[PDB]
């Protein structure tokens, strides 16, 4: 009977200067009220200048960007910049730094739990810390009052180091070695990487219509298009659940749709800027 609406994860990361980029991160975590202070962490390809706070509106305006570029595919029938404000606190440090003081930092963020700092320290920090470099980590802790208002979408003004862009897909580590994804992202000003998209897409497990005779197919339709899709026949050749990555070679844009698909990979998409 009951019709359901998802509460997923929307990402738009745009190049604004020849030096600066803006990241809008709207995440399910931010749509709850006051389970006490909450915490998020991701990687950014560079230092954060400002953490603005747009309209609980910018949400669905960004989302449509690829739902639209995918809906056509278907066929249905070394320091710690601190940024505090009224209800949230944010930090921008290096992974090696966050590792090193990981605990004190969250305590400075008025996090200060116990099992949790142990939990996050254990399950998430390992996944947003690498060898190659010292990618920055965004340590965000939304506090209570956050729930009030219609300006609960966040913006991170930042300037990429080297010429890379990171799209914060990676989840925390779980025992069952499987990750369930629900994300849409708009990312412009990055060079195509058919290699890594290909790897990420082939690792996906779409959902099912329970229509026994359905076959999941894989596509690389060079704009380049690398996705998977659930197909079957009702005369009527359905082609739903297209999930994956579309890449405009004109606009030089990237639409990413990983909506309710399960993968064993747990990584961010890392790109180069033009």
């Amino acid at each position: 009977p009951v019709e359901i609406d998802v509460s997923q994860t929307i990402i738009r990361d745009c190049q604004v200067d020849k030096q600066t980029r803006e990241l809008v991160y709207i995440n399910k975590i931010m749509n709850t009220q006051l389970t006490k202070p909450v915490l998020m962490m991701f990687n950014i390809s560079g230092p954060i200048r400002s953490v603005t706070r747009k309209n609980n509106n910018l949400r669905d305006r960004i989302k449509s960007k690829p739902d639209e570029q995918f809906d056509q595919l278907e066929k249905d029938y070394d320091s710690i910049k601190y940024f505090k404000d009224e209800h949230y606190s944010v930090s921008c440090q290096n992974g090696s730094v966050l590792k090193s003081k990981f605990a004190k930092i969250l305590k400075s963020h008025d996090y200060t739990d116990k099992k949790s700092i142990e939990a996050y320290e254990k399950y998430c920090l390992p996944k947003l810390v690498d060898e190659r470099n010292d990618y920055y980590v965004a340590v965000c802790v939304l506090k209570p009052g956050f729930e009030n208002g219609s300006n609960q979408v966040l913006s991170f003004e930042y300037n990429p180091i080297g010429n890379k862009v990171i799209v914060p897909f990676a989840h925390e580590i779980n025992d069952t070695g499987l990750y369930e994804y629900d994300v849409v992202a708009y990312v412009d000003s990055v060079q195509f990487d058919g290699e890594q998209f290909e790897e990420f897409v082939q690792s996906l497990i779409l959902p099912s219509s329970f229509k026994n005779s359905e076959k999941v197919l894989y596509y690389n339709e060079a704009k380049s298009m690398i996705y998977k899709a659930l197909e079957f026949t009702t005369k009527y050749n359905w082609k739903i659940f297209c999930n994956g990555f579309i890449y405009d070679k004109k606009s030089k844009v990237l639409y990413v749709k990983l909506h309710n698909v399960t993968s064993a990979l747990n990584k961010n998409v890392i790109l180069n800027t033009i």
